[PDB]
C-alpha cells in the first residue's frame, strides 16, 4: 500500500469522508470503509470512493457470524465493491472459511483479525489470537490485522504467519500505538482519527509519511 | 415475543423479504434482521419493516468493534429505528459498555450474544462463553443470546443470567434445534431459513407454534 499507510475512514457523513479522504489522496493507496460510514451513508459509497479515488477499498466489517451468513455477508460486499473484507476469527474456522470461498469465487481477498487493539481485548481475544492465527496460517490466510497498542503481541504474530504474509495493523495515534515501531512488524499501518480529526488532515498524514520514511 | 417466534429475516431481496415477512406477521412480533438485508437494501428497509408489520426489529449486528466503533455503530443503528441491537461479548467489556451507553442515550436495547450456534463456536468462543455470560450479568446487559444446537450449554448460560433475563436462541430447523428443547431454557427462539426457504413460510411457522403452544 502506498506508503504503507491505510486510511481509517470512519467519518459518518458523506461530505465530510469525500473532504477528507479526497485531502489525504496523495499519501495513501488504499481506504479501510467500515461499518460507521456504511451503515450512515449506503453500501454505494463503496464504488463511489473506488471510481472518485482510484484506490482500493478494504471493507472493515468484522465478520463474525455462522458460515451461511458469512457467505452472504462476503457475496454482498464484494457485489459491492469492496477489494477486501476483514474478517473475525474467534468465531471458528468454519466461519473462516465460508470468507474464504466467497473470495476465491469472486477473485477478491480475506484479512483475518488476529488480536485487536483496544483494552478489552486482553480479557478473552489475546489468549486465543495466537491459536487464530495459525488457523489462519492453516486455512491458507495471507492477510491479517493485529494491534499497534501492543508491539509484542505484533511481533509473536509475524513469527506465527510468516513474512510472506501481509499484516495491517490499527491502534496507530489516538488510541497509543507508534507508525515505526509498529512498522517494525508490520506492512501497513492503519490511521483513523489521527488523520481525519486532524485540524489539517493532509498535514497530519504527511507528517506520519515522514516519520515512516525515515525507517 | 409473540408466540415465542423471532423470524430471523435474511433474504436478501426487499421483495421477497416483505413477501415472507407479510405472510408470517400473524405468528410473530419480532423481526430479527441482519447485514445479508441490510446490505444489499439498505439501513432504510429497518424503518420499512417496523412500519409496514407494526413489529418490534432487532438489528443483528454481532457488533464487534473497538468501543469508539461500536457507538458509532450503535448510534447509526437506533438512528434507523431498530429497538435492539446484538453485540459479541468476545471482544471485552469496554466494547459491549461502549453499546450499553449508546443505548441507554437512546432508550433502546443490547442483546449480549455468548455462545454461538455454529460448530466452529467449539474452538474458541465455547471456553470463553460462560466468563462472557457473566461479564454480561457484571455490566447489567439483560438480554443474551445463546445456541439452540447446544441445550447443555444454553442451560449453562440460564444458570448465570438468572430467571428475570430475556434469552433467545438461534440454531432451530435448519442448524439442527429443536423448538421445545430449547424453550425450556430461552424465552424465544429465533428462526430463518426452516420459515423464509419453506413453499409455504406461514404453514412452517404456524407448525412451530403449534409445536410451542404444546409446552
Ligand atoms: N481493522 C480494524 C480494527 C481492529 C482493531 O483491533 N482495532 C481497530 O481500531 N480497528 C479499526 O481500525 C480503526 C482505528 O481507527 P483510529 O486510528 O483508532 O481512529 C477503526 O476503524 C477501528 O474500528
Ligand atoms: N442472532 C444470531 C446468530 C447467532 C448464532 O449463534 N447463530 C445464528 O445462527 N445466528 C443468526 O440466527 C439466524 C439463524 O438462521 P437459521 O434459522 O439457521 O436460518 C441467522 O440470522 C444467523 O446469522
Amino acid at each position: 500500500v502506498m506508503n504503507r499507510l491505510i486510511l481509517a475512514m470512519d467519518l459518518m457523513n458523506r461530505d465530510d469522508a469525500l473532504r477528507v479522504t479526497g485531502e489525504v489522496r496523495e499519501y495513501i493507496d488504499t481506504v479501510k470503509i467500515g461499518y460507521p460510514l456504511v451503515l450512515s451513508e449506503g453500501m454505494d459509497i463503496i464504488a463511489e470512493f473506488r471510481k472518485r479515488f482510484g484506490c482500493r477499498i478494504i471493507a472493515d466489517f468484522k465478520v463474525a457470524d455462522i458460515p451461511e451468513t458469512n457467505e452472504k455477508i462476503c457475496r454482498a460486499t464484494f457485489k459491492a465493491g469492496a477489494d477486501a473484507i476483514i474478517v473475525h476469527g474467534f468465531p471458528g474456522a468454519d466461519s473462516v472459511r465460508a470468507c474464504l470461498n466467497v473470495a476465491e469465487e469472486m477473485g477478491r481477498e480475506v484479512f483475518l483479525l488476529t488480536e485487536m487493539s483496544h483494552p478489552g481485548a486482553e480479557m478473552f481475544i489475546q489468549g486465543a489470537a495466537d491459536e487464530i492465527a495459525r488457523m489462519g496460517v492453516d486455512l491458507g490466510v495471507k492477510n491479517y490485522v493485529g494491534p499497534s497498542t501492543r508491539p509484542e503481541r505484533l511481533s509473536r504474530l509475524r513469527e506465527i504467519i510468516g513474512q510472506d504474509s501481509f499484516l495491517i495493523s490499527p491502534g496507530v495515534g489516538a488510541q497509543g500505538g507508534d507508525p515505526g515501531e509498529t512498522l517494525r512488524f508490520a506492512d501497513a499501518i492503519i490511521v483513523g482519527r489521527s488523520i481525519y480529526l486532524a485540524d489539517n488532515p493532509a498535514a497530519a498524514a504527511a507528517g506520519i509519511i515522514e516519520s515512516i520514511k525515515d525507517l
